[PDB]
């Protein structure tokens, strides 16, 4: 009942017991990890309470090289681990900490009750690693506010799917929950209220938990459209329309937009320790734009004539600027990249748009950037049935492109955008079905079997249940 | 924030104050109901602490005919109320208590706080009737097992929105969770474990909770189709399929199935007080019984040939002519009257099939049996956006017929069949989809703008949220 499926699972047909008040997790005496490591030290007491809830005494953790224990998990960070289940004292042995994440996970799955109670599980070795680095979840709290418990629920499932990056779109037109130090009116003024706000001490709660579980925070601030409610507190940023709605997107002609953006990401840099800050991007209306005269008068000022694209394109061009000023990368939705905006070396381009995408793949990797895909895994685009096939079924690297093409492809996201969604039904929407999409990006490319999936899933979602997770049926059926 | 809108509302600006210690709901002097009735002393406790949890000092009830306290609601129960709020005592006045229920949840959809927390009300006339007297929700609890305290839940939720029927699909192919006093070994060896059963008292409980909330239990017990789970413990009774399937549908060609379904249905016409029993009839398959030597003999011994309609009509009549002689009515799918079954006058047909129901619709009342509505209010098949619209959009009176068939038309259900459906989801995806139907099956033709319906079901949803049901949103935005 394993899920992801690992890499290389080979096991005997010896069983053996464990005992609950008898059976320990502990630092091997040469892991470089020890007591001090807290990132460790609280993963085996949890795992301790989700396993339980010809004896295996022990399951000895060895890390192999300095063990990044105080470290956040970055792009790069090595989830390889391997686990020998064996009798007297099982080892889980990994290069680094985010290995051993992985690998306690893997092991809690392996462990089960036979008809009696009696906890048992099979002599194994296990040899994993992903197959993509970046597998994310994309949550939307400004749609709907999100409290904190729920992304903790939701970061804890994550774990247990091994899906390492919490897309946060922690703002947009409706809300702005982001308390900002530098500007307390963006949140003062932009959120639906003052208790539907984030602190300074919610971000960091998250960031941590999120660390102790091998999972990175991307934070989106999206720009310059899907910005209606930063306008609230930061007055002039956003373009008045002459005319259809009110405001517009960010308008870009003024220095006091840079100057607001560059005090604004700076401040990102530091609460965020992610190494990239997506910056949105995504569906910009250019009809306010348009209408403007002041912004007409400063598209003749340069040549742009009649073409939007350009203006857009000088606007992600100063806030890529930015970012890049102050040591981040930066992630950006495909309309960036499909409107010919100059981009540096190393930016992520996220393919989103449900058309034409492994077209869209092959054009962003072959000219030469880094991609994250989305397009087939909004799951907030729900639909009758086992819809979860369908998210299974996906086979990413299948568009056309070099193999060079094809290691610029570094993973994706399960999107769950907000509109419909808050804390009410949340969870049951995410999981399983999200689960599918952690399997694609874990497992190997040749991992397909449809029953076998649905006989792990049904199982795994069980499991989910068990851990307090309301993740929803696949089918008819029953738990225990 | 009315849901449903009232037939007739007149307000005046005079605002009235209450005050939860000093604010008492009462049995008006004349009233036919006083303390002994339990059903309106239980009603008047629960809507006092949903209301708070110059000055209306007292809510007066006055039931006008025999109450009808003690008694089960029925289709032709009277829920036709008036409300008068007015100072110092505000009275609601109906024939029955049924009535009084449904002006107890409007009083308190008059009750708001204002900016400062003062509990106030607008001094106000309302008269109001439902447009249909069966307003259905359909749960489904063999597909997967609900445990009786969400179908409690339900049942609130359903008082909440002026609901007044629980369709109990109890029993299907993939489980039978109903215990049988009769018959032990239909959930011993049907139900999904001997934890996922409903005992007598467990049934008791539901349909006394139900009439607490003046809605009525109408259980389904489908046959000849739906019935895999049936034969784990009622031996002989399924068809043996020689080849696609191992069992197919009852076999209707012994005299032990009609023996076993004249004491099975006898049991259920003592435990189920509701004068109708729906005999499902829905989705015959005759493969079974096109491949059963024996089935094959029986069709040529009474001139049926090669159309095994005549045999699922042959059987329907059967068990029609049970329910008959027990002295109850009975509720039957489309296909029985599809498929030639000659119904006895006063036999409900429910109209689920999506496929030219308003033709159905005129065929089924042109043959004069009165009719329920469900197949554009299929809940479970879910989709992206505001779907309620969808429901709400509906205008059941809109086919082809005479007054007199329009009078045939008794009112409809939404339903909410189980595959994908357990505790973990049920009541976001019901709830405030099914509202949608709840109005436009009590509410006014004419009740339709979408803005106001919208302005109204956002704040309901609140309401309900605030009311312990975990109803999901309509868009963005947020309660509070
Ligand atoms: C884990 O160990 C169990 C117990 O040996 C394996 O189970 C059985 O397999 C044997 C032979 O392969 C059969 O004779 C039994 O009927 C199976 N079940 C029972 C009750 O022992 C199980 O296959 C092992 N897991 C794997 C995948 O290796
Ligand atoms: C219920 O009473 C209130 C208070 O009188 C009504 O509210 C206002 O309507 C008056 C005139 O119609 C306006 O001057 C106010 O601006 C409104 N609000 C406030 C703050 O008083 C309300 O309309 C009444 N409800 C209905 C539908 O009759
Ligand atoms: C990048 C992106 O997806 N932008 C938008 N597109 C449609 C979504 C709903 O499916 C959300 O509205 C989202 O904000
Ligand atoms: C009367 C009826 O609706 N029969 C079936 N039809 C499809 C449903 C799913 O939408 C359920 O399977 C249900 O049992």
């Amino acid at each position: 009942a394993l899920w992801p499926l690992p890499l290389s699972v080979k096991m005997t047909p010896n069983l053996l017991h464990l005992a609950p008040e008898n059976f320990y997790i502990s630092h091997s005496p040469n892991s470089t990890a020890g007591p001090s490591c807290t990132l460790l030290e609280e993963a085996f007491r949890r795992y301790h309470g989700y396993i339980f809830g010809t004896q295996v005494q022990q399951l000895l953790v060895s890390i192999t090289l300095q063990s990044e224990c105080d470290a956040f998990p970055n792009i790069s960070s090595d989830e390889s681990y391997t686990l020998l289940v064996k009798e007297p004292v099982a080892v889980l042995k990994a290069n680094r900490v985010w290995g051993a994440l992985r690998g306690l996970e893997t092991f809690s799955q392996l462990v089960y009750q036979d008809s009696y109670g009696t906890f048992t599980i099979n002599e194994s070795t296990i040899i994993d690693s992903p197959r993509f680095s970046h597998r994310g979840i994309l949550i939307d709290t400004s749609r709907h506010y999100l409290p904190v418990k729920i992304i903790l629920k939701t970061l804890d499932a994550m774990a247990f799917n091994k899906f390492n990056v919490l897309h946060w779109h922690i703002v947009d037109d409706q809300s702005f929950p982001y308390q900002s130090i530098t500007f307390p009116e963006l949140s003062n003024k932009g959120s639906y209220s003052l208790s539907h706000v984030y602190t300074p001490n919610d971000v960091r709660m998250v960031i941590e938990y999120a660390r102790l579980r091998g999972i990175r925070v991307l934070p989106e601030f999206d720009t310059p459209g899907h910005t209606l409610s930063w306008g609230k507190g930061q007055k002039d940023l956003l373009t008045p329309c002459y005319s259809l709605d009110s405001f517009g997107p960010i308008n870009p002609t003024l220095n006091t937009t840079y100057s607001f953006l560059t005090t604004f990401f700076k401040e990102i840099s530091e609460v965020f320790p992610d190494q990239f800050i997506h910056l949105g991007g995504d569906e910009v209306e250019f009809k306010c734009w348009e209408s403007n005269p002041k912004i007409q008068d400063f598209m003749r000022q340069k040549g742009f004539g009649t073409d939007f694209k350009k203006l857009e394109s000088f606007y992600i061009q100063k806030v890529l600027d930015i970012i890049a000023t102050i040591n981040k990368g930066s992630i950006v939705w495909q309309e960036v990249f499909d409107d010919k905006a100059k981009l540096a070396p190393g930016t992520i381009v996220e393919v989103w748009k449900d058309s034409a995408y492994p077209e869209e793949l092959s054009r962003v990797t072959a000219s030469g950037f880094p991609v994250i895909l989305s397009a087939p895994w909004y799951l907030d685009l729900i639909s009758y049935g086992q819809d979860w096939r369908k998210y299974y079924k996906v086979e990413p690297l299948d568009f056309g492109g070099t193999q060079k093409q094809k290691q610029l492809f570094i993973g994706g996201e399960a999107c769950l955008w907000g509109e419909y969604v808050d804390a009410t039904n949340l969870t049951p929407r995410l999981w399983p079905r999200a689960s599918a999409v952690g399997e694609r990006l874990w497992s190997s490319k040749d991992v397909r079997d449809m029953d076998d999936a649905y006989d792990r899933l049904t199982r795994h979602r069980c499991r989910m249940v068990e851990r307090g997770i309301a993740a929803q049926p696949l089918y008819a059926g029953y738990c225990n």
